[PDB]
């Protein structure tokens, strides 16, 4: 589907994109979300690096993939005695408030990096455990070097799937987000069919809770045939697709995932920049790379392969002079008014975001076009 100009410029971008994940990737081994972008240098996401850790993984890099699951694992390691605790209140029925629960934002050495209370989210716990365990899969990797972090996680969400959070985009604490609910699911299936996990306590349980998010996004997170942003609305998010591939709510055939591709098409692409979310003002809400690499990701899962195609020269459309792909561009805005504020306060966009790389070194390998 591709002629020797196309094939070369995306084969340059995927060595692009190994490069700068690897170049600034910490020296403990965290991946950064962002090293030049004011509101998140400094800082490490779970969510940003399992996806990179991913693209990572699948281009063959083995060494900086396994550095950030050690990097993960070490700092949820020393987070046992705090999640100990928490449900240990749980138990004496003291439920812990937002403020106190395991962070979104990780500093480079581990220590929280933001106020749970801010910025409370489950998902990246549950998009770990699906990254390190896909990893350890493809390369045939011990998952003991990782385990007891595994078992950390995993407790917590086991204990904690079922809480209102904040969503991806730190939105909406109040509310269960379907693409939050659908990480939670993957990681725990991930986890509960691995064989090398088989004897772990809460091997039957992780299975059993993934039921039960699946029941719960069946009787509030399906509207007119399609996921939903949270539970009990009607409109989409552009991370949706998540749920189907990689987190596995449903399968790419079935017709909950159709029309979940459709509504996401329909309602949030715009000539294969993908929108977050209708009311998305963020930089006047711009067409982010990583979604459409999602979309692109769903679409070739499902057999779309031009479509998938589509997003991926989109993608490629939005590198920079020196290869580096923003987290958005503003080629169509859902609130132009909006953007010239987050310019002026936080500067120009997030260049590169390391998770925009990750996304398109993903699809680039759906499609068969790593090096």
């Amino acid at each position: 589907g591709l002629d020797s100009h196309e094939l070369a410029r995306l084969h340059e971008l995927a060595r692009h994109s190994h490069a700068v994940i690897t170049r600034h990737q910490d020296a403990g081994g965290a991946y950064p979300a962002a090293p030049t972008f004011s509101a998140y240098r400094g800082y490490a996401w779970l969510r940003d690096g399992s996806f990179t850790a991913e693209g990572i993984s699948r281009y063959g890099d083995v060494a900086s993939a396994g550095r950030f699951h050690d990097w993960v694992d070490g700092v949820l390691r020393r987070r046992r005695g705090q999640v100990d605790d928490l449900l240990a209140a749980v138990d004496r029925g003291e439920v812990p408030s937002n403020e106190g629960m395991l962070p979104t934002r990780f500093t480079f050495d581990g220590n929280d990096g933001s106020d749970p209370w801010w910025d409370f989210q489950t998902d990246g716990y549950g998009m770990w455990l699906w990254s390190v365990v896909t990893h350890a899969a493809r390369h045939g990797l011990d998952l003991e070097r990782w385990r007891a972090g595994i078992d950390v996680a995993v407790d917590y969400l086991l204990a904690f799937w079922d809480r209102p959070c904040y969503d991806w985009w730190e939105e909406h604490v109040e509310h269960r987000h379907v693409s939050t609910l659908g990480a939670i699911h993957g990681g725990l299936v991930a986890v509960g069919t691995c064989a090398a996990l088989r004897s772990a306590p809460w091997s039957a349980a992780t299975l059993q809770v993934a039921a039960r998010i699946r029941s719960l996004v069946s009787a509030e997170g399906v509207v007119d045939g399609h996921l939903v942003k949270w539970l009990g609305s009607s409109a989409v998010d552009g991370s949706l697709p998540a749920c189907v591939v990689p987190f596995g709510l449903v399968p790419p055939d079935d017709d909950v995932a159709a029309m979940t591709r459709a509504a996401v098409a329909k309602d949030l692409d715009v000539d294969g920049g993908v929108h977050r979310f209708a009311a998305d003002v963020y930089y006047g809400g711009g067409q982010w790379i990583l979604l459409s690499a999602l979309l692109g990701w769903n679409l070739a899962a499902a057999g779309d392969t031009a479509g998938a195609l589509r997003h991926l020269r989109w993608i490629a459309d939005q590198a920079d002079a020196d290869g580096d792909l923003p987290e958005q561009v503003p080629h169509h805005l859902l609130h132009p008014g909006s953007r010239a504020e987050w310019v002026a306060r936080w500067g120009t966009v997030a260049t590169p975001l390391l998770w925009s790389h990750g996304m398109y070194l993903i699809l680039a390998d759906e499609l068969g076009l790593l090096p």
